[PDB]
């Protein structure tokens, strides 16, 4: 099936954790893939114009690891809860991508998880705007601005509202596309 081809090929790319004990500031992010109409999806946020770092921008949900999380995974699901409701049986965890140092002091760690077909979004309006779908073939095929940096403009044909995706957040997207998407019959 196409769920389980998908969890098959990210398996593949799983580092589990090999990184996870080194001396950083710790932050996870969760990039859940959605099965609508026939075809897989990513989720997106627009964060709040309230928070201080990147407000109005499109990111994963995610955020710091705390105390109580028992693992990175942990950090992100907590997270992905506060931010747009997602309980844990809603979601199954499949893999841990790369992660991606920055600041010279930081290291984010990335999961991919499977959503339940019956979730629907509860954006925490403290944290988040708006929350999105994007089909996840549209990143082998963006529309592309230059900034030069390259920005993503994707457009909602639901209602006609066009998101910007750049920045780490767009370099993950391409990356889930090429493990789920590549080299597949039609
Ligand atoms: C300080 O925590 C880091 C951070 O960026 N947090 C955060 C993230 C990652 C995503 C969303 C949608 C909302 C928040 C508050």
């Amino acid at each position: 099936s196409m769920l389980d081809d998908a969890k098959a090929r990210l398996r593949k790319y799983d580092i589990g954790g090999k990184y996870s004990h080194l001396p950083y500031n710790k932050y996870s992010v969760l990039l859940p893939l959605v099965a609508k109409e026939g075809k897989l999806h990513l989720l997106f946020t627009v964060r709040s114009e309230k928070l201080r770092r990147a407000p109005g921008e499109v990111c994963f949900p995610g955020g710091k690891r705390d105390p109580t999380d028992m693992d990175d995974a942990a950090t992100a699901l907590r997270e992905a809860q506060e931010e747009v409701g997602l309980r844990p049986h809603q979601v199954e965890v499949v893999c841990c991508l790369v992660p991606c140092l920055i600041d010279t002091d930081t290291l984010i760690t990335p999961f991919v998880g499977l959503i339940d077909h019956n979730f629907q979004a509860q954006p925490n309006p403290a944290e988040v705007k708006d929350v999105f779908l994007v089909p996840l073939a549209y990143f082998l095929h963006p529309q592309v601005h230059d900034q030069i940096n390259h920005i993503f403009e994707y457009t909602n044909p639901e209602d006609g509202v066009t998101y910007q995706i750049k920045g780490m957040t767009a370099n993950l997207a391409v990356l889930v596309a090429f493990i789920i998407l590549e080299k597949k019959p039609t």
